[PDB]
């Protein structure tokens, strides 16, 4: 990873052990739930384009997530050449050349090449694009990978309101959408597909009521 | 987190594995017990509003309380807003303008942007204003999710004095409440909930005796 | 923590997690036994009254001994007012305002003031005060939430001598006293209340016999 | 390894314990499947021929796989020498003379001279040729004991299709293959080897598909 | 403990938890086996008394060897007192003042002053003395717990020599003994204590052999 | 142990408690397998004498492996004064006297000495010196705790021929010997052992054939 020496110069430092460790154990123990994307995005802090494709790399198993994974950065990385067309010129001693699509993807991209595009006076970040993209793919890895749909989701007769929301909400998250999309389906659903006895003291309260409003009002 | 490097200036750096297992162990292990506010804010410490959304991110489940922690967090920011008005003046020298609510929350601010205002020479603290509405959040969860309440909490006969007065201090720590309002129940309740042997006991120490004194009079 | 920087200032770092884990465990693990009151003081160095609150309030269960603690804690700080009176004058840029026990206790005292008080030309110790009220508090935990009592202590027929002395320390150093009170015991019961067998042994070395010579002479 | 120092000049360390147990636990845990040749090639970040020697000195057993590991090498270590002549001049200034196929491998090379090569002005990286050779021979040693062929993976009515693509994908992953004949075994064989139930809608959707679809079409 | 910062100064550190951790799990595992001194003389590396004394404290349990420990360090002291005269002469320049056998141990000693007597121009170990002392007394403490002879130690003939040995080397240890004493148990008890056909076999070998020649001679 | 501080000058560091409990694992978990000298020889890096006596005091148990290796240590050490005459003069201020084979040890020097040997303008390395020799003991105590000899290792009628090359390498392995007979053990054994049914496919190969052409032929 590139990492500030006291210096004040962004330097590259090796990715520790600790840091691989952590992102191995927890696509085996997590798997692809929505957790998976912010661990990755802080084990992934500073992270080269190398070192982003070392930790998918290491990912043991979901090789099918791991193939719409290449598909996505292939996807997006079409859309980086699309956006930004090669400028070719000479070598300069101040700047670096145009960076291509495949090599923010670190496929046609050296570290040395990598580390200096972001270790740069005018910095290009390889490394928060790529890490973009891949974030990117792992959401419709986790709206893949999710069995259950908002709709499906209905408060039991014996269930507690505080599981019925735990489970509303779960899979709200996992079903990646606009924040507008999850906002109108929680004033849709969440009241609607309550059991009867608790979902009329929840129509008792006003649609202005919050979520606390409600889940303390179907305590027992 | 912005930590102080050696040159004595705050310099911005990756929230560290340890920390992240940290967070993510204490939330599945402890759940929100009173014991994981104390745990967050100092997990937390030197967090960035950025740092602040990963560690809650990484929260699997209990998806309930994070919509909840949510519906805290904007509840502050528009009383924020409402605190701070928006400043007409259009781009001054050494400075920083001047946080919305919605920049302190990072949901509206870059990390540069928070990094500088924490890093500002006159520091504006966003990190730590956000982390103090979702240590807000964070105590309105245990309240919520802490059955226990002080009055139902009794000592039975079998029942050690000190076994009695652990639940009750812990549903008096679990229940938000005032320090003057947990110390009148503490005054009035534990020796009215406690066991008659023991309550008899407790008359005898009478008003001014220390909790030592009340537990070691019914110990034997 | 206030720990020192290659630049010979005292900086203030944050709370390693190492240490609140280690905190955390060892309540869990080995609860209030003796061997905690030096974990907690280790652990503590350096700290912050900010950062033993921090640690205290990590500190699940127990809640009866933690109210013990804040007491004890109020009458520590009720010494150090009675001790030291408030010493109002206006503000100079050479020296810091006459701390208040309360603010020793991190109630009403931020962590800039908390760290300024360490770190002064004439350094006045805010966390070693607090800490040295704490660690008090616990030898009075340790000494309630022992069983026995040094004078229930006797050795067994068939129990080993090392056996008993274990337990016959084990059980003095609980019962916190003076160095002297913990002596005399020692002169006075370890033989005393040793079986007829071993005790006869001890007393056919003469009272200026060392633990060694005592443990060597009832071995078998 | 040779790290960078906060004085900008590459400095050699010794080899942390951490790194170690990763290296071996990864070996023992995951044995030789793909997944450890991302993780060596990390554990080996900035290494030093002796530093690769020590690594794959610890893996215990696999003792077959290791001898093989040191034919590849060889074979490099001849490639090297034929590639790069012997040099007749004599002892030259600030200068590395060039290294052997042997001395890359450091089975005739001092750490002090792959230390210096490393640490040349005009750096020779004679830890990376190695690592690079080291890399050869585990993608030999994964292939050999990879017992799936791609051609066998085939899916069961039975088993779900997301199931299936996981095994042909890792099965592709476990046998080292140019990524054209990859590609070429996912677009034919992937949907002729899926179930027929599967396969028609597989059809259905036609060539221009991306995985996620099929996955998803074949789901239900 | 006293470690060298950067700055070629010895510097005063906090007793890092680790150690602490380290230092408590080897004697709850290893109890007062041989292998605790050494593991304690290297987990108080450039320790202050103070350090020592809370690594003696976190001992939990063995309450009789750690008196018995206690006491080896009041002999010490008192032969240091002895040997070492107080001086009357008032309060010299940048010197520190001679440490009594007590501030060795801590017990009248504060931390700034061992700190200022081990970082002294001219250094006093008080740490390093102290640690002697405490080492001391472990070794009695394993001679004393070690319920083994050497004299006592006999090859079966079911056993292994290669056990025997083991066993016999191990009761050598675990019994402090000159090195002489050591090597005499070894020339002439090892052989005489072991079976009759292996003892055969090593009389066959000669008084000039290794015990690697005994032990290949024995095995079969 | 002896390591570069940022400023250029080998300083003396605390030997890491990380350090030294991944050698007492690997000695308790891994015994003395061919692994366990990697793991020394990478532990030990940069390791005084007396951080060498450490580690190997730690080691609990194999007390008599221990006693051969304090033989070798005594021969080699009587290697360094037959071939290194003590050389007796006075004392600079340039220069260290010479070491003698028990200096090297760590029996007569102290830390001091030993520590100024390997910080010397002209570099006499006392702890790589030391380690050479305890790798040739431990080599000794691998060859010796090896069960299998070369020669009784047989493919058997059922056994997959990785597991029997697995087993001849590891035998091969720990029968230390020069290369060359080592070498030579292959070209003889290993295809003469092999089972009749793969023996005759592996003398199909030709003997310039690799162990990957072996091992893929005899498949199944
Ligand atoms: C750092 C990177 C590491 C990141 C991030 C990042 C950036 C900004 C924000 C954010 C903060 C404060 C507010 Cl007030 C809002 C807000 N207000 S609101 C009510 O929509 O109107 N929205 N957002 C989101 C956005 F900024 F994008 F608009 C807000 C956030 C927070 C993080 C947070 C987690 C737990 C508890 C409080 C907050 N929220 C989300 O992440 C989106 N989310 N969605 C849903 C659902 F249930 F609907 F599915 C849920 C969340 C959820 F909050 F996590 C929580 C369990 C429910 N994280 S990473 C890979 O970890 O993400
Ligand atoms: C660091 C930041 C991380 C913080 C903090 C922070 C700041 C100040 C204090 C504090 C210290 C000393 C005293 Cl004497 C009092 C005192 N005396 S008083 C006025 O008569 O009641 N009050 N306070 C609290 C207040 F600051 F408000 F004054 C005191 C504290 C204390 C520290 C402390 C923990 C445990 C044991 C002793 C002390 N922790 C709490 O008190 C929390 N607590 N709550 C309850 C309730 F009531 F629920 F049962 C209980 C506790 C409890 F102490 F564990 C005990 C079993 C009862 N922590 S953070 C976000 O983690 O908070
Ligand atoms: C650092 C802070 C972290 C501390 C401390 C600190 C400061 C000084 C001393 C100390 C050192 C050497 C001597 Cl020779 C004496 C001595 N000589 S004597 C025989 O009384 O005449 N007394 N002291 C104590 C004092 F200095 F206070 F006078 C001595 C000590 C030592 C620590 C030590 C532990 C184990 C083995 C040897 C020593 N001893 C105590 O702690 C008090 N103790 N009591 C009792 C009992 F059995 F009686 F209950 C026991 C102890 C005990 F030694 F632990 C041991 C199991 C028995 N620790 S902390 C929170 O960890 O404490
Ligand atoms: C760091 C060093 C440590 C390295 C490396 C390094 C360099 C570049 C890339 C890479 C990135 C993005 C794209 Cl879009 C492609 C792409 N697209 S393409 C041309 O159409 O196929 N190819 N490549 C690979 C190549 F560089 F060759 F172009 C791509 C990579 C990628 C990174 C990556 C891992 C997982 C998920 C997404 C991405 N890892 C692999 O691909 C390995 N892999 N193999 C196979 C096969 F085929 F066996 F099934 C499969 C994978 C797999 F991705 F896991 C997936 C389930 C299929 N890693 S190291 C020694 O560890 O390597
Ligand atoms: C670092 C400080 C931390 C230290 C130390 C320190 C200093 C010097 C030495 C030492 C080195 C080499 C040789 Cl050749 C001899 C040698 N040869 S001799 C004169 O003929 O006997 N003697 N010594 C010891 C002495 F220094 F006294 F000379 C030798 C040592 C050695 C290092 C060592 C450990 C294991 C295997 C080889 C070597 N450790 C011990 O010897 C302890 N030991 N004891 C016994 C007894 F006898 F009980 F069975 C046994 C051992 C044993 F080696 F494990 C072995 C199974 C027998 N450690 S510390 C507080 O931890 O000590
Ligand atoms: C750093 C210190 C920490 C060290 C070391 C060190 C120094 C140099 C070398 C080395 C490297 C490359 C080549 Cl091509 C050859 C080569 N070519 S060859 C085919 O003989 O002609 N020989 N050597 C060895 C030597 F340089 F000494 F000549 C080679 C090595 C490598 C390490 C290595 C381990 C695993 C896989 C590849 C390599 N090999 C050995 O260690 C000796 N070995 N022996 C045997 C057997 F099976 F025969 F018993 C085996 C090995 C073994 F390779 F480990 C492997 C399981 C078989 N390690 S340490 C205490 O860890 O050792």
């Amino acid at each position: 990873p590139i990492v500030q020496n006291l210096q004040g110069q962004m330097v590259h430092q090796c990715i520790s052990p600790r840091t691989l460790n952590a992102w191995v154990k927890v696509v085996e123990e997590k798997a692809f739930s929505p957790e998976v994307i912010p661990m990755f995005s802080a084990l992934s802090c500073g992270a080269t384009p190398q070192d982003l494709n070392t930790m998918l790399n290491t990912v043991g198993g979901h090789q099918a997530a791991m193939q719409m994974l290449k598909e996505t950065i292939n996807e997006e990385a079409a859309e980086w050449d699309r956006l930004h067309p090669v400028h070719a010129g000479p070598i300069a001693p101040g700047q670096m050349r145009e960076p291509r699509g495949s090599d923010i993807a670190g496929t046609t991209s050296t570290l040395q090449e990598q580390i200096g595009w972001m270790t740069h006076n005018p910095p290009i970040p390889v490394g928060e694009i790529y890490k973009r993209w891949i974030i990117l793919g792992l959401n419709k890895i986790v709206r893949m990978y999710s069995p259950t749909s908002i709709l499906d989701i209905r408060q039991g007769p014996k269930e507690p309101f505080r599981d019925y929301v735990d489970r509303f909400y779960k899979t709200l998250r996992a079903e990646q959408a606009s924040q507008e999309v999850k906002n109108a389906a929680t004033e849709t659903l969440l009241v609607q597909n309550a059991n009867p006895d608790c979902k009329t003291i929840l129509k008792a309260l006003g649609p202005g009521a919050t979520l606390e409003e409600m889940m303390t009002a179907c305590q027992g």
